[PDB]
């Protein structure tokens, strides 16, 4: 009934109260069935629980659909009841809510993404799309993805939701353990930096921990996003009693935390497992009528994988090896769809110090798009690090970006209006950063020409508001082709002085001469001394890597 603009306006005016738990409430009514099944077998019980929260003051209630997606329902022999389960839930919740807000509630499938599990991004996406379609038809005021443990599954859920409706208010949540990490390794800063730039409306945290434990996790999340914030702690950390799970936190002890969350900018406050109507009644009295606080998010240039956030505040080694160029074996094996060869290359590079991996697929018309989609989804889990997606075709790029688990680095756009716009639009939609190569149709042959491309790039980036999401590659040319490297060093120094990160395709300097290792090392050292932030390079070049380390120590950037 209400769209995202209306909900956003309401949130800007006041902090809202969500509801408590459902799964932990149904047993008290004598129903221990799967919660979702009650929508068909005992809708009266579902209505009573919703009413219990509405009568306690909740401004928003969640539909009884946490496990209502085909992949999850299938595990309970209910996949064929998806439609009645979801439709009945929305109707029941609407009847209880009256004019209060009803958010469609979707939890994770319990299936890990390949290669941890067997599921590809495309299947999670279709799974969530079908449930969202039903909710939008039935009239929800928003959709909340609760309790997610993996960023790829959550990215698929939010992208599917946004494809169904550009108008529905969307909230994405992850649940974090006591160490502040999701099941597949994502910390709050990574979660916020990755999702803040997707077209969702709010981010939040629910479950796993109590209000005291979530506070620092919530604080970290709040510092990295300017989107609305939601929190639903369990009523204390789960503890086992005379047989099973109990949430011990009483109403007063839970409610005293509201102030601390309000100060961190919370927009919607509620409770998860263990929270009861008695808790919600007191939250209502304590919250009262408050206008949300303003926040200023920390700006940062970082890329991520599920378990690693790589911030460009130190020199970043980007492994160049997954590139079939001049590697006839690798080229052959990729055309046939070999994953294990590419996986071996990734792990060895990381072992030697690569913090990010460049991934290129040679003559793209020659490769199976499905293969690009699977490699892109796989490497961040098995090698642990973020990727620099080195792709030429716009269509293939879109496919790689939609399925990338984290915030990627996209390996390059030249300074060409059209090329930049297309790459930026894909990045704005799927998230990510961009390497901008300082050349146009032709290669520049001086510092001055490169500075002009830099300025033209800045004009274009300003126009699409994307200036904070780029790293500049001055364009290293082969020495044997009058590459004039002093001109590139000058450019690096200049870009660094302007506050922008830089990178170079290091090996291009020497790929046509003997002793290339020595030229690459000399140039790297010189480039770092001028401010070079990173480089796509061979991490298996021991001289190169050892001299790199020595340089960082000497320049006091590490020891
Ligand atoms: N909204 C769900 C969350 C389960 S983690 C419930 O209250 O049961």
């Amino acid at each position: 009934m209400r769209n995202r603009r209306e909900v956003s306006k309401l949130l800007s005016e006041r902090v809202l109260l969500l509801d408590g738990a459902y799964g932990t409430e149904f047993m008290k009514y004598g129903y221990d069935d799967l919660p979702e099944e009650l929508n068909i077998k005992a809708p009266d019980v579902v209505l009573k629980v919703h009413r219990s929260y509405i009568e306690s003051g909740s401004d928003v209630i969640l539909t009884n659909t946490f496990g209502a997606t085909r992949m999850k329902l299938r595990k309970h022999g209910l996949e064929d009841k998806l439609d009645p389960i979801v439709r009945n839930a929305v109707r029941i919740a609407r009847r209880a809510a009256g004019e209060k807000l009803v958010f469609g509630d979707i939890g994770p499938t319990g299936e890990l993404p390949y290669p941890l599990g067997s599921t590809l991004f495309e299947e999670f996406y279709e799974n969530f799309r079908e449930t969202v379609e039903i909710m939008v038809e039935e009239g929800v005021d928003g959709i909340i993805f609760e309790t997610f443990s993996d960023i790829l599954e959550l990215k698929a859920a939010v992208l599917a939701a946004r494809e169904v409706s550009r108008d529905v208010f969307l909230i994405a949540h992850m649940t974090f353990d006591e160490k502040g990490r999701s099941l597949t390794g994502t910390d709050p800063a990574n979660f916020a930096i990755t999702f803040d730039e997707l077209d969702i409306d709010a981010l939040g945290i629910n479950c796993s921990l109590g209000p005291e434990e979530i506070l620092p996790i919530f604080q970290e999340l709040s510092q990295y996003t300017d989107k609305f914030l939601v929190v639903e702690p369990n009523a204390g950390k789960p503890i086992v009693e005379n047989g099973k799970t109990v949430y011990p936190l009483k109403p007063h002890d839970f409610a005293v935390h509201i102030d601390s969350y309000y100060e961190l900018g919370v927009n919607i406050f509620g409770g998860c497992c263990g929270t009861t109507p008695e808790h919600v009644k007191l939250f209502r009295k304590v919250l009262g009528n408050r206008k949300p606080l303003q926040r200023k998010k920390k700006r940062i240039f970082a890329v991520s994988s599920p378990s690693k956030l790589v911030t460009f505040d130190h020199f970043v080694v980007i492994g160049e090896r997954i590139n079939p160029a001049g590697r006839k074996k690798l080229w052959a094996e990729m055309q046939k769809g070999n994953e294990e060869i590419v996986i071996k290359e990734a792990k060895t590079q990381v072992e030697k110090g690569a913090e990010v991996l460049d991934v290129n697929f040679g003559i793209e018309s020659q490769i199976d798009v499905r293969y690009v989609e699977k490699i892109v989804q796989t490497l961040p889990y098995v090698s642990n690090v973020p990727l620099s997606l080195d792709i030429q075709n716009v269509d293939l790029t879109e496919r790689a970006l939609r399925a990338y688990p984290g915030r990627s680095l996209f390996n390059s756009a030249k300074v060409d209006e059209e090329e930049l716009e297309m790459k930026i639009n894909l990045l704005k939609k799927y998230g990510g950063t961009l390497i901008v190569l300082l050349m146009g149709k032709d290669v520049p042959k001086s510092f001055e020409e490169r500075k002009e491309y830099f300025e033209k790039a800045l004009k274009i980036l300003e126009r699409h508001d994307f200036s904070d999401r780029v790293i500049f590659d001055p364009g290293v040319l082969p020495l044997g082709a009058e590459g004039k490297p002093v001109e590139v060093l000058k450019t690096i120094e200049f870009i660094s002085s302007k506050g922008f990160n830089t990178t170079v395709g290091l090996s291009n300097l020497s790929f046509g001469l003997p002793d290339r290792s020595y030229y690459n090392t000399a140039f790297l050292v010189l480039g770092i001394s001028k401010g070079l932030s990173s480089a796509i390079m061979n991490p298996l070049d021991e001289t190169l890597m050892k001299t790199l380390n020595a340089t960082l120590v000497i320049l006091e950037k590490k020891e």
